[PDB]
RNA sequence: AAUAAAAUAUUACUUUGGAUAGUUUAGUUUCCUGGGCGAUGAAGAACGCAAUGAAUUGCGAUAAGUGAUAGGAACAAUAAAAUGUGAAUAUCCAAAAUUUGAAUGCUUGAAAGUAUACUAAGGUAUAUAUGAUAUUCAAUAUCCA
């Protein structure tokens, strides 16, 4: 599977991926738009309090039946929530692409989660029996995880 | 009044999905030549057989093949062994051809079985109906001593 976007300069990027990782689409879709953008050693920590409930993902776009918490003040969304497993599946991830940066040679202190997207997978499908004689689908809702890390420099064109 | 998180809109890239294009060892129809099955056991069914096979194909206790005749150097997924002193391959031929099935000694359900005769095992034959011939008979049925 291709990635989205090419990083600018190959020379100073890292990359890491998954494809049909068994963890939810739409919890993972929220956790990686909370962590693109900010630098690798903070979205490493970010996602581990993710894990013992001490910061939330907020969940802006599937927020149906979703609760309202304390942590989601300041974000512009009142409802969040803390996805262990999705924060675990990135955490593999964002470690994978560091030694990927290691291995080049790139200052790990210097990189940022310039480009991070999550894509739908093909699911995989089972049986749940209804009243009546009926039987249901119990689909589960894989998904693709990219990751590119580049280093950051400030920008001035005259 | 204000924010653009969600929402909406366009393009590029990616994804889910498999349309479209190109293609065809498959079909459909018409016509030509035959229309060549079986008690000498058919068609169908079952089981079994490959160095490593489950299906399928081929084959039948001589097993993915035997002989003969043509044929001339391969097979392969891997390893063997054989091979111009003849490998593959082909056949209206020869040998061989398990259990059934019209199934036919008797029984048969998913049944394992079993009788007699001929030639301990093994192999043959013994259903019903029927034509011809031979032989043994039955009925005073007609004569008849």
């Amino acid at each position: 599977v291709k990635y989205c976007a090419k990083p600018v300069n190959v020379a100073k990027a890292a990359q890491a991926r998954g494809d049909n990782l068994k963890v939810h689409f739409k919890n993972t879709y929220e956790t990686a738009d909370a962590i693109r953008g900010m630098k690798v050693a903070r979205a490493q920590e970010f996602l581990k309090n993710v894990i013992i409930k001490k910061e939330i993902v907020p969940f802006r776009k599937h927020n149906g039946g979703v609760g309202r918490k304390a942590q989601c003040k300041g974000l512009n969304c009142a409802f969040g929530r803390w996805p262990v497993k999705s924060a675990q599946f990135i955490l593999k991830l964002l470690k994978n692409a560091v030694d990927n940066a290691k291995a080049k040679g790139l200052n790990t202190a210097l990189l940022t989660v310039s480009h991070i997207a999550v894509q739908e997978a093909r699911s995989s499908r089972r049986r749940l029996y209804r009243a009546h004689g009926s039987i249901n689908s119990f689909s589960s809702s894989p998904c693709h995880i990219e990751l590119i890390l580049t280093e950051k420099e400030k920008k001035v064109a005259k």
